[PDB]
């Protein structure tokens, strides 16, 4: 019955190991959920300035510019378009 | 003992649970890692366009501008500097 004792002890160790695995997974899920919530909540704060820059660079192009100023402003518009788009993609990151 | 058989049976069930859990834990950890990698990719893809916007705005201000172009470009420099920092911070705070 030291055999029984040994069995019951292996049961304790397994139950310990199982809660351990359970804890780890739950921590990960929780941590991800909270960080995604934060990411989602912040999205309009990231996207609004990009929209401001898209509007402005776009409208600058309607004014009289040197050829150099124009290629530089084109690049601002094009860059801000891509960044807006990537920000939009990040908003898909919850939950895809 | 039939007692021992019931003890070993309980041990069996713990091992089955241990295996599902270990798998659930691995899958959760890969999910966390893939999400971190994506946020890093996102940060990577926005950084250079972001820098282009800030840099080009600054340079444009060294050139000959109507007062109207000047107020608009100044707004771009202000806005893009602040949002670059905000985006950088939010993506870092969103990780692990």
């Amino acid at each position: 019955a030291a055999i029984l004792e040994e069995s019951m002890h292996a049961r304790d160790q397994l139950m310990e190991q199982n809660f351990a695995l359970d804890k780890a997974r739950q921590e990960a899920e929780m941590a991800v959920h909270a960080r995604n919530d934060f990411l989602a909540v912040m999205n309009h704060e990231m996207r609004t300035p990009m929209h401001a820059i898209i509007s402005l660079s776009s409208l600058l192009l309607e004014t009289e510019l040197s050829p150099e100023q124009r290629v530089m402003i084109e690049t601002i518009l094009k860059s801000s378009n891509l960044v807006a788009t990537l920000i939009s993609d990040v908003l898909d990151l919850s939950r895809l």
